[PDB]
């Protein structure tokens, strides 16, 4: 009956939805086009700031990173106000995941360094967490602009799920970077509407975005129980026939985040 909801939730939204919930001790994986490719968009900023994190002393998030007026490609909120003073690494993964600034993501990116300006080190990183599925080619504002069937800049809500799960759950990270990630998204200001929405109050919500053309929509998230129960929910959308210029349906992901709320409750 889960999967006649989502089908119905995408036929109310004129969209494509696709959702992951990792299986636990006592429930079940939930699954609807969970293997299909998904933009990214914005999602990859998350695993991208434990990419920076992984591979670093902590010492290295003072690190001051200097650019300029020319480097801001897209949507940067934070950015353009520090281009006289510049960010630290720390700054920028602050502002990568709770304003999703499209700048310190792209200089993130080049901070892990080679090729295609840090996305083969970023495939990288994913890879080596047993995600073989996901793929970040191009960089900021490219990637959220790919047409619909195009494979470059895609995951799915399966392959982010687990990557996520690893991050903020499981050992990926050791726990002083561990909270450090799990903060900044808990402090995440771009996703009120969205999973967060579709979840009780007295659930705990941590998550980081995506948006982009096409009515892109992504959430990702982390939710604990009002008993303290974990869960990661993955739930991302397009809606193709709209074309291009198609609008983002936020209230798609809040509802779905409903459902699957219902069933772990």
């Amino acid at each position: 009956d889960l999967a006649d909801r989502f089908a119905e939730l995408e036929r109310r939204y004129d969209a494509r939805l696709g959702v992951y919930v990792p299986a636990t001790g006592t429930t079940a994986a939930i699954e609807y086009r969970a293997d299909e490719r998904f933009a990214f968009c914005s999602t990859f900023k998350a695993p991208l700031v434990a990419a920076v994190l992984h591979q670093n002393p902590l010492t290295h998030l003072d690190k001051l990173i200097t650019y300029t007026s020319d480097d801001i490609r897209s949507i940067s909120p934070v950015a353009q106000q520090h281009v006289q003073t510049g960010m630290t690494i720390g700054q920028l993964c602050d502002a990568a995941i709770r304003y999703s600034d499209g700048t310190a993501a792209n200089l993130l990116l080049a901070d892990l360094g080679g090729p295609g300006g840090g996305t083969a080190a970023f495939t990288g990183y994913l890879r080596s967490l047993g995600d073989t599925v996901s793929r970040l080619d191009a960089e900021a504002p490219e990637l959220n602009r790919d047409p619909p069937g195009d494979e470059r800049d895609t995951t799915t809500p399966h392959a982010i799920a687990l990557v996520l799960q690893q991050l903020v759950l499981g050992n990926a990270l050791p726990p002083d970077k561990r909270a450090l990630l799990t903060d900044w998204m808990a402090r995440n200001t771009t996703g009120a509407k969205r999973i967060r929405a579709g979840f009780p109050a007295d659930w705990k919500v941590i998550d980081k975005t995506g948006t982009g053309d096409y009515g892109r929509a992504n959430d990702i998230a982390v939710v604990w129980s009002p008993t303290g129960v974990p869960y990661v929910v993955a739930v991302m959308s397009d809606r193709a026939g709209g074309g291009y210029d198609a609008e983002p349906r936020e209230a798609l992901l809040a509802e779905a985040a409903t459902c699957v709320a219902g069933v772990l409750a």
